[PDB]
């Protein structure tokens, strides 16, 4: 069971983030993954340890592309 989980962050002084995590980083490679999203959302962004955050607000757009990648549509869940 894999479980995806994809939410907002704004820390402390900061800006929103997108969050996305759950992967499992032995099977899927994350750099690869995250500079994928980031051309869909043309936002800058990083993995930062075993997720990946994205500039601004981009849940449903990274979502429907995970599941246009081949991700359980039933395995995601946006908070």
């Amino acid at each position: 069971e894999q479980k995806i989980k994809i939410y907002v962050t704004k820390r402390r002084f900061g800006k929103l983030m997108t969050i996305i995590e759950g992967f499992d980083t032995s099977v899927i490679d994350l750099k690869e993954l995250a500079k994928k999203l980031k051309d869909i959302c043309a936002c800058g962004g990083t993995v930062k340890d075993n997720t990946i955050e994205l500039q601004g607000d981009h849940r449903k757009k990274v979502a429907e592309e995970l599941v246009k990648m081949g991700f359980s549509r039933d395995s995601i869940e946006i908070r």
